[PDB]
């Protein structure tokens, strides 16, 4: 039928998930708009039932949107959680590959907020990319600020109740994406809180820079480009990353990296640093990010934009 899980409508196709698509679509008891990501029932690797239970393990979280709905619908199964808006990656295309410092700052410390939310539940989300971390609708109140989808990569890191972390261990795959995962991550180590962090730290620098200097490298198979890109982010500082940018960015990215496997993140201290680039600056943290200055002030249009 039209209707999915009972009460959601189907509409246009929004995006394409790992493995079926996106559509939009609308709660027909109350209008309400939401997201549904199909997934082949007989498909050899397994999520969106994780993900579903991820969903309600972090009901409540600002910035992650409620689940309403999972079940088995024909041939596949289904998720229904909120619609959002566009991704980090879509808006800083638009706003021409790079973001003010001001917006840097300002979504640097809502991501470091939902990084630690996810921490806080148990889990370390190990898919760290500006592509997961998406706005809100045009016209809500939560239109401009940042949210996080995509729970497929996320795994316990710590027992629920004990709190006892995971062991270290080596010689995993290298699943992630490549211009923003860890050092650690290149090398086969087991995924902790400090790559979940190190990997933004990444991100803020492609933020700011419009590229990192490990994109763009070339290799025979996808393995040596791996290797290539980790060979590169070991052997660039910091302070090279950070040239001409506030030096707050390289002293959060060494201090990650520079973590304990089992250790917990100072993330509150992570937020001030980031926080004290807009007072160097003489600049507030008022909300005004660069892409609600597209198209005259309108703000994205799915005309120019997307
Ligand atoms: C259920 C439904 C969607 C999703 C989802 N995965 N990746 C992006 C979205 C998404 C989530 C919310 N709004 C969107 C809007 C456009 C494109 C993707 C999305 N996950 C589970
Ligand atoms: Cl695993
Ligand atoms: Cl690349």
């Amino acid at each position: 039928s039209s209707v999915v899980g009972l009460h959601y409508k189907i509409g246009k196709k929004i995006g394409e998930g790992s493995f079926g698509v996106i559509f939009e679509g609308t709660n027909i008891i109350n209008g309400v708009p939401v997201a549904i990501k199909f997934e082949p029932r007989k498909t050899e690797a397994p999520q969106l039932r994780d993900e579903y239970r991820t969903y309600k393990h972090l009901q409540g979280c600002d910035g992650i949107p409620n689940a309403y709905y999972f079940g088995q619908e024909g041939l596949h199964n289904i998720l229904v959680i909120d619609l959002l808006g566009p991704s980090l990656e879509d808006l800083f295309d638009w706003c021409g590959r790079r973001f003010s410092v001001k917006t840097v700052v300002q979504v640097a410390i809502q991501m470091l907020t939902l990084v630690e939310e996810v921490h806080r539940h148990d889990l370390i989300y190990r898919d760290i990319k500006p592509d997961n971390f998406l706005i809100g609708r045009r016209g809500a109140t939560d239109e401009n600020n940042v949210h996080l989808i995509d729970f497929g990569m996320a795994k316990q890191y710590r027992d629920p109740r004990t709190k006892q972390h995971i062991p270290y261990r080596e010689k995993k795959s290298l699943s992630g994406t490549a211009r923003y995962m860890s050092i650690n991550t290149h090398l086969g180590r087991e995924q902790s809180r400090r790559d979940d962090l190190e990997a933004l730290g990444h991100v803020f620098f492609y933020f700011l820079r419009g590229q990192l200097p490990w994109q763009g490298l070339k290799a025979p198979t996808n393995k040596q480009k791996y290797e290539k890109i980790g060979d590169k982010k070991r052997t660039t500082p910091a302070v090279t990353l950070c040239d001409g940018l506030p030096q707050q960015f390289a002293e959060y990215l060494d201090s990650v990296r520079s973590l304990p496997f089992d250790a917990e993140p100072p993330y509150e201290e992570y937020r001030m640093l980031l926080l004290s680039v807009l007072d160097d600056l003489g600049q507030a943290c008022d909300g005004d990010m660069d892409w609600m200055h597209l198209n005259g002030g309108r703000g994205w249009d799915a005309t120019i934009n997307k």
